[PDB]
């Protein structure tokens, strides 16, 4: 039994390793130290110091250096004794300050040890190397343990929904969020794979763990922060019947990056599929797609970057296309989905010229005719859509020759909405697949962002941001309920705050950020200075969670729960509708793709209410899904890079406490910090210090008396600790102190 094999993979990568002894006096010291600010700039860097000496209101300290400070008691972050470094749960730390928390992660981090609980969040640390922790025989040791009873683990919390949800009978919820690379999509995934095994029966399980791998295909790229970034969101609902057993799946996926087919950074990639595609095709493929080498695409020929290390873009294509079959895509659908990836390499091939008049014109045609192949449209008639479109001026509807730029930029909205409602398509295709419309249970897995601060911030990080300050308010509330059920459960004793930064970006009357935004949609001539205008003049010295820059002209900033955020509103007006010349739409509506067709025929994909815009659609989204977490039993892992470098064993500090600033994780330790941190089972206080006291026994019968002896023994004061109906409850540095006492 590994849990109980010391020899075991899983004492090994899972656990603090144990030595022989377990006696108290292994860890005895007289030494007291503290966390402290070398530089009185860089706060987050700490160092430890050995306190050399105490007055009644403050400490003094040796450095590091050897150099003596002093400080105030009541600002002092004192170290928690050392049988403390490593516990599994920092809700079991004594001293629960900032500097404490990081060395908590630190140490563990320092084993290789990932995976951290901090109350009710599960931290999770990018080892950025393998671990092998996920293998079959991985999880089946998770298999029906209690959390307390097996290490912190992604298999642990996920063995806990489920059994929460056979037991309380009860939909549950895994909200996994955190920045780009911080490992959330393998952390889904694992997931996922856990579920299928402890529930499946396979069929089912297969097509849905197939799944992904189309996704990620179409969804996922290389970034300058990872190399298999996942470029959009989602809720992925795993569904089971009464018995136990996954009889199903849904997914919603938000905020795709279709920025990207058209425009990638400095070594960055295009989504995957498109590699995929010129690398894996048949060469009797690509003379039928009119393929070519990256090289020979503008869409994939800027970053310099077209291919990943250590990766066989001809061999993912296999596995993609491996997985497609499984979940069910003919393959003739197959073909159009290379197709219109196909086209739509060719339609940034297009060069708009412009020398004629001041109109754009196509001297060369391949490049469209090839497009138009591949797609099923009328090339004449997408020449004309391109770069001549009809616009209703009024009552009659005149055909606009459209210059060089608005040219380009037309082709451009055409590729991203071709790309996007292909996405929408295979999404919807995988669910009919998959979904359950009749389905007794499930547990939904959100796999999103955290709060995004950027050097620049725009509306979708806005939107972004939105969801997190909404997911976070979630915590709290939930955080509050199940404290105080706690607290009950024993027999102790005893509205929000993100409220207005929510009013103020989703607020209807007065009318917040989006409504504004909304509402300078409908006007054709607005522009991005009278957008920003209408905010001043709604929030500037009049809303106390806006601010309106000193000198910038084009943005604004937002105080969100993870501080300020200062967005930038260039082509909001632009990204609020984001429209499509109707001409297009005409031109694509009589595709003789099939599949094509659908994404412009089938409302459901071909637009969004159309009518609504982007922001009212995201909010509605939003609402949705937190109506759908409100009715389930949920469950927070936090995810966090160590570095921004993409480095193993290089846990810095600044950028590490920084994410636990903006995850939520120090204020619910500092808020936990307030009343009784400290909870204690009797037997197990009991057991470890009844050589504190005489006449204890190790093994008492009376756990709850013989805890009170050896607090009385040491003249504990009373108001530090409270005798709960199960466990001794003790206040911030109250078992530290005990921890500290003479055997
Ligand atoms: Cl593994």
């Amino acid at each position: 039994n590994p849990i109980h094999d010391r020899t075991s993979d899983y004492h090994k990568y899972l656990k603090v390793k144990q030595g022989d002894s377990d006696l108290f006096k292994l860890t005895v010291s007289d030494k007291r130290y503290i966390w402290y600010n070398p530089d009185p700039k860089e706060r987050d860097s700490y160092e430890c110091g050995e306190i050399v000496s105490e007055t009644s209101d403050s400490f003094t300290f040796k450095t590091v250096d050897g150099q003596d400070r002093q400080v105030k008691k009541d600002d002092a972050n004192q170290r928690n004794p050392i049988k403390f470094d490593g516990v599994e749960d920092m809700s079991e730390l004594s001293y629960l300050n900032e500097p404490a928390v990081f060395h908590n992660l630190r140490v563990r981090y320092n084993q290789d040890l990932i995976y951290t609980y901090s109350g009710l969040f599960l931290v999770a640390v990018n080892p950025f190397k393998r671990i092998p922790i996920y293998t079959q025989e991985m999880v089946d040791i998770f298999k029906g343990r209690r959390r307390n009873e097996v290490a912190p683990h992604i298999f642990a919390i996920s063995d806990v929904a489920y059994r929460s949800m056979l037991d309380d009978r009860q939909n549950q919820s895994l909200l996994i969020t955190g920045e780009s690379g911080a490992g959330k999509t393998e952390n889904t995934k694992k997931v996922i794979q856990y579920l299928a095994s402890v529930a499946g029966r396979g069929v089912l399980e297969q097509q849905i763990l197939q799944a992904n791998p189309i996704l990620e295909a179409f969804g996922n790229a290389k970034t300058t922060r990872n190399n298999n970034s996942s470029r959009f969101g989602k809720f992925i609902e795993i569904q089971f019947n009464n018995a136990g057993f996954i009889s199903g799946a849904s997914i919603q996926s938000y905020l795709l990056e279709k920025s990207r087919v058209v425009f990638q950074s400095e070594t960055e990639r295009n989504y995957h599929i498109f590699y995929q595609l010129l690398a894996g095709a048949t060469a009797e493929e690509k003379k039928a797609l009119h393929l070519a080498g990256p090289e020979s695409f503008n869409y994939l020929n800027q970053s310099g970057c077209v291919d990943i290390k250590g990766v066989s873009d001809s061999e993912e294509f296999k596995i993609t296309r491996q997985a497609m079959d499984i979940v069910g895509f003919s393959q003739e659908e197959q073909m159009s989905i290379f197709k219109i990836i196909a086209g739509i390499l060719h339609l940034g091939n297009i060069k708009f010229e412009k020398g004629a008049g001041e109109g754009a014109v196509l001297k060369d045609k391949t490049a469209l005719n090839a497009a138009s192949t591949v797609f099923g449209v009328n090339p004449s008639v997408l020449e004309k859509a391109l770069m001549e479109p009809r616009i209703l001026a009024g009552r009659d509807l005149v055909a606009q020759h459209l210059n060089v730029e608005k040219s380009s930029s037309s082709r451009d909205a055409l590729v991203k909405a071709l790309y996007g409602r292909l996405f929408l398509w295979l999404v919807k295709k995988i669910n009919n697949v998959l979904c359950q419309e009749r389905k007794a249970y499930f547990i939904g897995v959100l796999d999103i962002s955290g709060f995004e601060i950027f050097k620049v911030n725009s509306f979708e990080q806005l939107c972004i941001n939105y969801t997190n300050e909404k997911l976070q308010q979630f915590f709290n509330h939930h955080m509050f309920k199940v404290e105080q059920e706690e607290y009950l459960k024993e027999k102790i004793n005893w509205g929000l705050d993100s409220q207005a930064t929510i009013d103020l970006i989703d607020g209807r009357q007065p009318p917040g950020i989006l409504a504004l935004l909304d509402e300078q949609s409908v006007f054709p001539n607005a522009t991005d200075n009278t957008l920003i205008t209408k905010l001043h003049s709604h929030f500037s010295k009049k809303n106390a969670k806006y601010e309106e820059p000193r000198f910038s002209k084009t943005e604004f900033g937002v105080t969100h729960y993870a501080g300020q955020v200062m967005y930038e509103i260039q082509d909001w007006l632009e990204k609020n509708k984001d429209p499509l010349q109707q001409d297009l739409e005409l031109c694509f509506k009589d595709s003789s793709d099939n599949v094509v067709t659908k994404l412009f025929n089938d409302p459901n994909i071909a637009s969004r209410a159309n009518f609504i815009t982007v922001a009212a659609q995201y909010k509605e989204q939003l609402a949705s899904l937190m109506a759908t977490l409100e009715t389930t039993n949920p469950h927070f892992v936090r995810c966090i890079i160590p570095n921004n470098k993409q480095l193993p064993a290089k846990l810095e500090d600044k950028v590490v406490l920084d994410q636990l600033r903006c995850n939520g994780v120090l204020e619910g330790i500092r808020i936990t910090r307030k009343g009784f941190p400290n909870r204690i089972i009797y037997a197990d206080f009991v057991k470890r210090y009844y050589l504190l006291a005489p006449n204890v026994p190790r093994d008492a019968e009376d756990s709850q008396k013989a805890t009170d002896a050896v607090l009385k023994h040491l003249n504990i004061d009373p108001e530090q600790y409270r005798f709960g109906i199960t466990k001794i409850f003790f206040r911030a540095g109250q078992l530290a102190r005990i921890e500290e006492a003479r055997e």
